[PDB]
């Protein structure tokens, strides 16, 4: 690539994901919201009574089905979406509350400081290096596919059962392959190659924390196709947002290095992002840019 500058045991394994179907009820008439692979919808998880999200989806792929919702089930962590179980094709997740963390940080009556906006971006950082210790590529990592629940606890979502293009604007089909690709997002290797690693999500990481530090503008205005890799590839990277510290801007330069291997893992996100965080006090009002009103 150019990277200088131009079945009976799986009956029984999926026990403990399984939610019995008069034990839950989804609410038809409540729409949550519409993604391409499915409905999501409220519902009441049952004694005691939790209130739940239920994405409906649409031989082999039960199987697939049954078997996503068994590795799906061991990721346990709090920044990331855990799966409360599952119904047969019905996804059962945990309502959040503040929904997708772009709408969140672009609604104009929130009142994010920089250490709020930097906290997010821990958040997430914690969330993938749980993700990347178990060996789970995410591939779609952007603020888009994360989530906030009552607390702002950011959960990292958007993957196994509840993988989806949730916002169809930012997804480019490739014109050879036919893969609707999230090109803003991906690093000049995986342009080149469609090939994902953990050193491609630490780039879409980057991305990530621009768009919490802009209150989620769209990246790179106006370019839109694999044409990126170009644009790239002349020896620019994202600007430095209004409201982004030195420090933070200087993580952002590591998380978009040329070659994979000398990015920042996870665990030095965390280490270096918290140590940022900690010199704020929540006195940085963060305002969104007149320029990026409105822009798609
Ligand atoms: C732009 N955009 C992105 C998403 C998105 C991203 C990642 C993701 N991973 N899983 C799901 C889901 F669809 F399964 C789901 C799970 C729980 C949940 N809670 C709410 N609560 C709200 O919407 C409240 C504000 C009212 C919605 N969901 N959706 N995601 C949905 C939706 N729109
Ligand atoms: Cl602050």
């Amino acid at each position: 690539t150019d990277m200088s500058p131009i079945n009976p045991e799986l009956v029984q394994a999926v026990q403990h994901v399984v939610i019995g179907p008069s034990s839950l009820i989804v609410h038809f008439n409540e729409v949550i919201g519409r993604g391409h692979f499915g409905c999501v919808y409220h519902g009441t998880l049952l004694g005691k009574k939790i209130h739940c999200a239920v994405k409906s989806l649409n031989i082999g792929e039960v199987s697939q089905f049954l078997t996503e919702g068994i590795i799906m089930k061991d990721f346990s962590h709090p920044n990331v979406l855990s799966l409360l179980g599952i119904c047969l094709p019905l996804v059962v997740l945990p309502y959040m509350k503040h929904g997708d963390l772009r709408n969140f940080i672009r609604n104009e009556t929130h009142n994010p400081t920089v250490k709020d906006l930097i906290g997010f971006g821990l958040q997430v950082a914690k969330g993938m290096k749980y993700l990347a210790s178990k060996k789970f590529v995410h591939r779609d990592l952007a603020a888009r596919n994360c989530m906030l629940d009552e607390k702002f606890t950011v959960k990292v979502a958007d993957f196994g059962l509840a993988r989806d293009m949730y916002d169809k604007e930012y997804y480019s089909v490739h014109n050879k392959t036919g893969a609707k690709l999230p090109v803003k997002w991906m690093a000049l290797e995986s342009l080149q190659t469609q090939k994902f690693t953990t050193k491609s999500d630490v780039w879409s990481f980057g991305v990530l924390l621009w768009e919490l530090m802009t209150r989620g503008a769209p990246p790179y205005p106006d370019v839109n196709t694999f044409d990126i890799t170009v644009y790239l590839l002349q020896g620019r990277r994202l600007l430095q947002p209004e409201y982004c510290p030195d420090p933070l801007y200087e993580v952002m330069l590591k998380c978009w290095h040329p070659k994979a291997e000398m990015r920042p893992s996870f665990s030095e996100l965390v280490s270096r992002i918290s140590a940022i965080f900690s010199t704020f006090i929540g006195e940085h009002y963060v305002h969104v840019n007149a320029t990026y009103v409105n822009v798609k």
